[PDB]
């Protein structure tokens, strides 16, 4: 159980040519054999097409090196923006049990359109092949009226993989709004099932992350861009907000909550959340935000009168992301690539790992 823990390891600092923001966007993954691998948004010169480079740790994230790099061969735009990394945890068609797939959005460097895909590696990161296309959409900026797709995130449930994403598509109704597809066997997509949609045409719901908790439900936490009660001096924000279902399929009729910790604070932005069996029967939900560098801790199976807030070494960013170690719960990955643009030319890519029993004191 020592030496296990470490601080502001930095992954990747991007040269000085690279465009603002020059990585963004990081994403962790721990495998059956306890490697990791990372990747992230790496906004090199273009040409050559971007790529979503392939990190790999063997100590526990303490140090890593490129093995590969995932190349869009489909569609000679590059592979953008949003990678998600996932291990299957059983074969879907002809993809065993121990694949790893990257999904991400392809898209030109005129930012004209948004692809959802998937490619899958079967050596564990070293090499990656086109799988299939996701969802098409449009012009890749945030905007109103413009119908692009955005952000994947992959699970399993049952004899499913769910891939869940952000969608501008419905855009004389809503703004965005929250979406999923299905698949059994990695080729053929479901129709897309609404997960998370507002009346109000200018609510952006966006950014959706899953968690299975142990009493047969999950958690789905998303940051819902007009949420009301915005801060004195902004006319619109993204507090994070969640939802409850035995079936992560149906998020769509439950109710929302905000979240909150007990001393007031309101996360908001980029949220992602994780499950680890730490602490007590129900375990701990850790979420972190976009705007703080706290984690924000449920161990109450999300009760919204029992999210706490803890400070951790690792510093805010743009969706950082978490992950937990299957044999050891106490231990919390967190992992940032920094700040949107303008970025100031600053970011990197950097991870700290934590353990919950020393930082939630
Ligand atoms: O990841 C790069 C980033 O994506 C673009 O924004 C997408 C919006 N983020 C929250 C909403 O869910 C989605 O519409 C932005 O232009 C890029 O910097
Ligand atoms: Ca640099």
């Amino acid at each position: 159980q020592k030496g296990k823990t470490f601080s502001n390891v930095e992954i990747f600092d991007p040269p000085t040519n690279y465009r603002d923001p020059q990585v963004l966007y990081a994403r962790p993954l721990e495998l059956s054999d306890g490697t990791l691998l990372g990747t992230w948004e790496n906004y090199s010169p273009e040409p050559p097409n971007v790529w979503f480079p392939i990190v790999k740790s063997k100590d526990g994230g303490k140090t890593w090196k490129e093995i590969s790099k995932v190349k869009d061969t489909q569609n000679n735009w590059g592979l953008r923006y949003q990678p998600q990394l996932y291990e299957l945890p059983r074969a879907f068609g002809k993809y065993p049990k121990g694949t790893v797939l990257c999904s991400g959005s392809s898209i030109p460097s005129d930012l004209s359109e948004t692809l959802i895909e998937v490619y899958a590696s079967r050596d564990k990161g070293y090499t990656w092949e086109f799988v299939s296309h996701v969802a098409l959409g449009g012009e890749a900026l945030p905007n109103p009226g413009l119908t692009p797709v955005w952000e994947p995130f992959l699970m399993t449930y049952k004899e499913k993989l769910i891939l869940y994403y952000s969608d501008q598509r419905d855009n004389a109704t809503h703004s965005q709004k929250l979406v999923h597809q299905t698949t059994t066997d990695l080729k053929k997509w479901s129709k897309v099932v609404d997960d998370t949609k507002y009346a109000n045409y200018y609510a952006r719901p966006g950014m959706p992350t899953v968690a299975k908790l142990p009493n047969n439900e999950y958690i789905y936490v998303y940051a819902y861009g007009g949420g009301p009660n915005p801060p004195a001096g902004s006319d619109y924000w993204f507090p994070v907000y969640y939802r409850l279902s035995k079936d992560p399929q149906k998020f769509l009729n439950k109710a929302h909550h905000q979240i909150v910790s007990n001393d007031g604070t309101t996360p908001a932005g980029s949220p992602y959340v994780v499950w680890t069996p730490y602490g007590g029967k129900n375990g701990t939900i850790v979420v972190s935000c976009g705007t703080r560098s706290e984690i924000f801790t449920n161990q109450a199976l999300g009760d919204a009168s029992a999210w706490k807030k803890w400070d951790v070494p690792q510093p805010t960013a743009y969706t950082r992301s978490l992950l937990t170690f299957q044999k050891d719960p106490d231990l919390l990955m967190i992992m940032g690539a920094g700040i949107l643009p303008p970025a100031g030319g600053k970011n990197t890519v950097s991870a700290s790992v934590v353990r919950l029993s020393e930082v939630m004191k």
